[PDB]
């Protein structure tokens, strides 16, 4: 009650199914505003906004990126993280991974979803573990360039992860600027490409047509997605409280089931 509720809060996000996607276009109907979007993060944004009694406007991130340290970006970060640092958005509500490096420059709520880095292959590919990737030649691999998975491997102290880092950094052409390009490569490379991809994305894709991909191995780490705000945001406490409210009252579980379990489909 001591924050501006007339302001339409600007929410940075990023199209990434099923977290956020465009509603299917139809004949003679033009969608505008937030009505253009659907998905888990749309539903989450709606609920958070209702908890806080605020209006919001989704504005997709202007470089299509999650956020990385970049010696060219103003404020030192690109993507959604940079939009928050530079106060171009009020909140980011996306599948944004909570990392130690990002916590030094923006704030996160407690996590609304858990996840881990995982491996996606085309069915038939002879890979069962991360170790396997480093012990063979014909299957190339990669991940989303410069995002949290990229940084995990760069920074990990585990020999295996460092081995995978050295490979990917020396073979950046086998990594991708969107998960959808990586998934296309899995599907089109005849068993010769594996994608390092966060588990909720992996699980979603594998349970939907064309049913030609699968997850192998255990998750490599354990991680969360959080609602992010610029430091100092008057909304920081109330947004964290709202996430905890939605967690406790079963609403996060309900929309996770809506977009993952209710969409299977394989
Ligand atoms: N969720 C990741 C993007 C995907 C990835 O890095 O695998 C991030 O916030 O950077």
């Amino acid at each position: 009650g001591s924050y501006d509720r007339n302001h339409t809060y600007i929410v940075s996000s990023l199209l990434e199914e099923p977290y956020l996607s465009l509603k299917q276009y139809t004949y003679g109907e033009s969608l505008v505003g937030n009505d253009r979007f659907e998905g888990y993060c749309k539903d989450l944004a709606d609920m958070l906004a209702a908890q806080l009694g605020i209006k919001y406007e989704i504005r997709l991130v202007q470089d299509g990126n999650y956020g990385a340290e970049n010696q060219y970006a103003p404020g030192g970060w690109d993507g959604m993280v940079g939009e928050l640092i530079r106060k171009e958005a009020d909140i980011a509500i996306s599948a944004m991974t909570i990392t130690a490096e990002r916590e030094r420059v923006i704030d996160f709520s407690k996590p609304f979803m858990t996840l881990g880095i995982s491996i996606m292959i085309k069915k038939g590919t002879p890979i069962k573990t991360p170790e396997d990737l480093t012990m063979q030649t014909d299957v190339n691999y990669g991940t989303l360039l410069y995002g949290s998975t990229w940084e995990f491997f760069r920074r990990s102290q585990i020999g295996l992860h460092n081995k995978m880092w050295e490979y990917m950094n020396a073979n950046q052409h086998h990594s991708v600027h969107t998960y959808d390009e990586g998934i296309r490569r899995v599907r089109q490379s005849k068993g010769k490409y594996a994608l390092l991809v966060e588990s909720p994305k992996n699980e979603y894709v594998n349970a939907r047509p064309p049913c030609d991909t699968m997850k192998v191995g255990r998750n490599i780490d354990t991680k969360g997605f959080g609602v992010a705000t610029p430091i100092g945001s008057p909304l920081r406490k109330r947004l964290n409280e709202a996430v905890l409210t939605l967690k406790e009252n079963g609403e996060l579980l309900r929309i996770r089931n809506k977009w993952w379990f209710d969409k299977t489909e394989c």
